[PDB]
């Protein structure tokens, strides 16, 4: 809407008090003028119908209980802006600075969260699988990078592409918690899952079979479950980022750490110029010594150390 920029105040899902960009005309809005064209947050108030109305508060103030997915989706939404443009030199999620936006309060008791295709959908959780999803900002991140590659590679759903689209949105959900730099870790998911449970998650990049995920391309699922195994065999190319990143010995092969930011250098380059919508592991392996190639040299460790994780893996 029209009116003028404000900073509001209020609580998370976990929560930390923390200022939001917020928009006054009549009510407070949760519309973020401060990032590109707008970041837009709207409440879907436990129906399906998307996106649903636009966040409105009568005083700038979001400490209710009902306000928490809210905010976290609007700023964590804009922590992943500031991560894309301050790191990557990328305007929102299509380059042109296109608006996003997010509806939270999906469906009830919805263990999810999605892109879908147009906005980002959170799910409040059943209070026990999972809290509000917006909670967690690789969650997040995972969501927005979702519209980035339709942007850009265009990875199809399905299969290996669709597992490398997963393990790309699980990739830059990690880099970007990393960016804000509060209990940053390797896994996915572990601040709105299963708040009964200490210290697990819904994936771990670092270990991925600590939750019955493929380290290694001999033990990829190849069925129908999952559109055949997307948020499975990203795994495979999950354990390879981590490799390339953080270094380690993986079935006896040993990789040199390069760094995160490195990693995210590579892996944003192969997404934006080398992948396609059908790429296989194979085809990533390819993109990502290229892109190591191209921004340090064919003779470099960065190359190397990419190769020795994709043989870690079993990609060749
Ligand atoms: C309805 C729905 C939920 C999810 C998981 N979200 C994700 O992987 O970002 N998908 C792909 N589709
Ligand atoms: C990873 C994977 C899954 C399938 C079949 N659904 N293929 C051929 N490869
Ligand atoms: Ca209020
Ligand atoms: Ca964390
Ligand atoms: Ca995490
Ligand atoms: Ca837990
Ligand atoms: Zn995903």
């Amino acid at each position: 809407i029209t009116g003028t920029s404000t900073v509001g105040v209020g609580r998370g899902v976990l929560g930390d008090q923390k200022n939001i960009n917020t928009t006054y005309s009549t009510y407070y809005y949760l519309q973020d003028n401060t990032r590109g064209n707008g970041i837009f947050t709207y409440d879907a108030k436990y129906r399906t119908t998307l996106p649903g109305s636009l966040w409105a508060d009568a005083d700038n103030q979001f400490f209710a209980s009902y306000d928490a997915p809210a905010v976290d989706a609007h700023y964590y939404a804009g922590v992943t802006y500031d991560y894309y443009k301050n790191v990557h030199n990328r305007l929102s999620y299509d380059g042109n600075n296109a608006a996003i936006r997010s509806s939270v309060h999906y469906s009830q008791g919805y263990n999810n969260a999605f892109w879908n295709g147009s906005q980002m959908v959170y799910g409040d959780g059943d209070g026990q699988t999972f809290i509000p999803l917006s909670g967690g900002i690789d969650v997040v991140a995972h969501e927005l990078t979702h519209a980035v590659t339709d942007y850009t590679a265009g990875l199809i759903y399905q299969n290996e592409s669709g597992a490398i689209n997963e393990a790309i949105s699980d990739i830059f959900g990690t880099l970007v918690e990393f960016y804000a730099n509060k209990n940053p870790d390797w896994e996915i998911g572990e601040d709105v899952y299963t708040p009964g449970i200490s210290g697990d998650s819904l994936r771990s990049m670092s270990d991925p079979a600590k939750y019955g995920d493929p380290d290694h391309y001999s033990k990829r699922y190849t069925g129908t479950q999952d559109n055949g195994g997307v948020h499975i065999n990203s795994g495979i190319i999950n354990k390879a980022a981590y490799l390339i990143s953080q270094g380690g010995t993986h079935y006896g092969v040993s990789v040199v750490g390069i760094g995160r930011d490195k990693l995210g250098k590579i892996f944003y380059r192969a997404l934006t110029q080398y992948l396609t919508p059908t790429s296989n592991f194979s085809q990533l392996r390819a993109a990502a010594v290229q892109s190591a190639t191209d921004l340090y040299g064919s003779t470099s460790q960065e190359v190397a150390s990419v190769k020795q994780a994709f043989d870690a893996v079993g990609v060749k």
